[PDB]
């Protein structure tokens, strides 16, 4: 929590923060997961 962020830091490295966030969206995709408003197993749906 102490930690502070330099420019070259977060600042400027929230961009692959949101590339990463995205790159799990992906993997889900490539773990074959299925598009739905609400998470759950049997109805096969995703939020994310």
């Amino acid at each position: 929590s102490q930690i502070v962020l330099p420019p070259h830091l977060e600042r400027i490295r929230e961009k692959l923060a949101e590339n990463i966030h995205e790159l799990w969206v992906m993997n889900k995709i490539e773990l074959g997961w299925q598009y739905g408003p609400v998470r759950d197993d049997n109805k096969r749906q995703h939020p994310c």
